[PDB]
């Protein structure tokens, strides 16, 4: 009855994870059926990075260019094709891991795990949430590309992103399993930048649910706020403006609390305003936004 | 790269999660070859957790009477014995998904990742630490007795914890796998409290070299401290009291940096005396407690299994 940032179970991903060499280039590989995705830029190397024609340098790969690997044994790659950002190659050898799984795209403010690996073995898993700005702010060494994103339905494990690449200001970007990225970015070293981030105000307001929920109801008041007066507020603290839409979906934790959604709000608003009084929500001693109502509701 | 809480891949640990019911009650088991590890009251029922005698209520359990599933398919229960508050019931299939694996008992301020289950599959895994006062901050609705917690090393996965109960505090406690309770708990639904809790002074260190090692480093100063005048702060912000032991610990890290023990206790000696002015320290408001020595060497030194 405690409130920890919680990842899904890895394993149907684990048993998914290949490697994929270009010359002196290894990255991670997904690998479903007789398939495996994994980031284009395996095959650019130095002097390609510097803004490079991936149809350029496709066209002139072979299908034994690629070192596939799963453990000891090599997959025999037959076959490619690239698909935006990804390439998609094919193998004489179907994974008998392959799980249920589809492939999602993520809105931002949305959560979900992450396997960290690096030359195809699973070093560690943990839970984020994909920025406003579309970045991650994940634990991402020079290698990791090509680790996948991911949600669990019962037994059916939705795959949303693959690490492509590092930014500036450290953060991580990368792309649906599909190709295409999550924000303005392109995969070449030219040079980008993060758009600037706001707070996820939807999430903060789950969080502050689940510390009620946990005993931990310091914070509430009695004033109330409009939406309006609450967006003021919270948008000069860089927070996320909140849309009916957003008051909704907290409609089931209201109900759970008793507090309404809009006394919350009023209860954040101070928050928002005077410090936190060196007292701790959840342990937490800054308010955390890496939290979905859905995953309140899932761990509570 | 960030810098987040990891667990471990949880995928070996997936492979051994069983249900195991008498009657109405339904808790979790660990199913490593021909044996599935639960713990030992799964027997009682009612108010048979208010100060049973396990020993009496077992002599009339009987193998059929333990209804153990792996996904749709009943494991057959030949024979059961109990080793402390553990149950270790005989099947007759070994789990082909039994990972190279051992028992381990853990200390205080080490973590670990929990497997949090439900009807003997899993739910979520996450990273907590072994309080000092025995309990685990964890995050466990009913249902979730019989979860584990474990290490993961190469090859070789490290049980160290089996879920049991909650307090009134709302904090955790539960064996390692021979049945032993961590702390001074034990499993009847009596009146038990946890003491008061301390942070874990090696573990904000090490947490300290990491931020250091990720170029975060605002905060060192010029000077040293011994440990007798850093004690005598830390204990006043409730901070555990440091060891010489716990300085050999930081030995890899403060080679790592360059960066002497006692040199960073300075540091956070001004960290706790002056606050952290708004700044951050790897992004946090706060000072961590809940990262090993080993877990950075770990996770900075991109170690995979």
């Amino acid at each position: 009855s405690g409130f920890r940032k919680m990842a899904f179970p890895s394993g149907k991903v684990e048993g998914c994870m290949v490697q994929v060499t270009c010359g002196t280039t290894t990255l991670n590989g997904l690998w479903l059926d007789d398939t495996v995705y994994c980031p284009r830029h395996v095959i650019c190397t130095a002097e390609d990075m510097l803004n490079p024609n991936y149809e350029d340098l496709l066209i002139r790969k072979s299908n034994h260019s690629f070192l596939v690997q799963a453990g000891n044994v090599q997959l025999r790659v037959i076959g490619h094709s690239m698909q935006n950002c990804l390439l998609r190659l094919k193998v004489d050898t179907s994974n008998p891991k392959t799980p249920k799984y589809k492939f999602v795209r993520i809105q931002p403010g949305q959560t979900f795990s992450v396997l960290a690996c690096y030359n195809g073995s699973p070093s560690g898993v943990y839970q984020c949430a994909m920025r406003p700005n579309h970045t991650i702010k994940g634990s991402f060494l020079n290698g990791s590309c090509g680790s996948v994103g991911f949600n669990i339905d019962y037994d059916c494990v939705s795959f949303c992103y693959m690490h492509h690449m590092e930014l500036p200001t450290g953060v991580h970007a990368g792309t649906d399993l599909e190709g295409k990225f999550y924000g303005p970015f392109v995969d070449r070293q030219t040079a980008q930048a993060a758009g600037t981030d706001t707070t996820i105000t939807l999430n903060v307001l789950a969080w502050l649910y689940a510390a009620v929920i946990n005993g931990d109801r310091w914070f509430l008041n009695r004033f109330t706020t409009t939406l309006n007066d609450f967006n003021l507020v919270a948008m000069k603290y860089n927070y996320e403006p909140l849309t009916q839409d957003h008051v909704d979906i907290l409609g089931p934790l209201s109900a759970q609390t008793g507090i309404a959604v809009l006394d919350m709000c009023a209860a954040l608003k101070e928050l928002l305003q005077n410090g936190m009084n060196g007292r701790t929500i959840l342990g937490a001693a800054a308010l955390e936004d890496e939290f979905t109502p859905f995953d309140v509701v899932r761990q509570c």
